[PDB]
C-alpha cells in the first residue's frame, strides 16, 4: 500500500507515534517519507546482507527475522514480512523499540540527513488530526 501523507500521519496518530520519546508526528511523516516514499512493500538490501522492510526501513540486522541474515537479532520478535503489510502496527510497535534504544531517531539515516533539524510540521500540514 501506498498511504497518502495525511492518510499515514493519522495512522502513525491513533497508533500512539505522535510525540512518543518526544518525537512530532512531523518526524515520522517525514522519515517515512524519505525512507520508503509511504509504500509499505518497499524493500532494500543493505552491503552487510541485512535488508530494510518497509514504511520505516526496519533493518533485519537487529529487528525482525527474514532468514537470511546470519548472525542477526529478531528483537521486535517479527518476521520482517510482517512490515512490508498495509496495515502499519507491526512497523510502528517495531520502530517505537527503536527509537527507545538510546539514539532516538538517528536509526533511520534519511531522518538524520533529510529531516532532523527542519521543518517537520509541513509534513502534517493540511491534515485533519
Ligand atoms: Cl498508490
Ligand atoms: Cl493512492
Ligand atoms: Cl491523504
Ligand atoms: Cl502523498
Ligand atoms: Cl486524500
Ligand atoms: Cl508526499
Ligand atoms: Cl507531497
Ligand atoms: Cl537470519
Ligand atoms: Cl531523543
Ligand atoms: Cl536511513
Ligand atoms: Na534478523
Ligand atoms: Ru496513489
Ligand atoms: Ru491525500
Ligand atoms: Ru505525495
Amino acid at each position: 500500500k501506498v498511504f497518502g501523507r495525511c492518510e499515514l500521519a493519522a495512522a502513525m496518530k491513533r497508533h500512539g507515534l505522535d510525540n512518543y520519546r518526544g518525537y512530532s508526528l512531523g518526524n515520522w511523516v517525514c522519515a517515512a517519507k524519505f525512507e520508503s516514499n509511504f509504500n509499505t512493500q518497499a524493500t532494500n538490501r543493505n552491503t552487510d546482507g541485512s535488508t530494510d522492510y518497509g514504511i520505516l526501513q526496519i533493518n533485519s540486522r537487529w529487528w525482525c527475522n527474514d532468514g537470511r541474515t546470519p548472525g542477526s537479532r529478531n528483537l521486535c520478535n517479527i518476521p520482517c514480512s510482517a512490515l512490508l503489510s498495509s496495515d502499519i502496527t507491526a512497523s510502528v510497535n517495531c520502530a517505537k523499540k527503536i527509537v527507545s534504544d538510546g539514539n532516538g531517531m538517528n536509526a533511520w539515516v534519511a531522518w538524520r540527513n533529510r529531516c532532523k533539524g527542519t521543518d517537520v510540521q509541513a509534513w502534517i500540514r493540511g491534515c485533519r488530526l
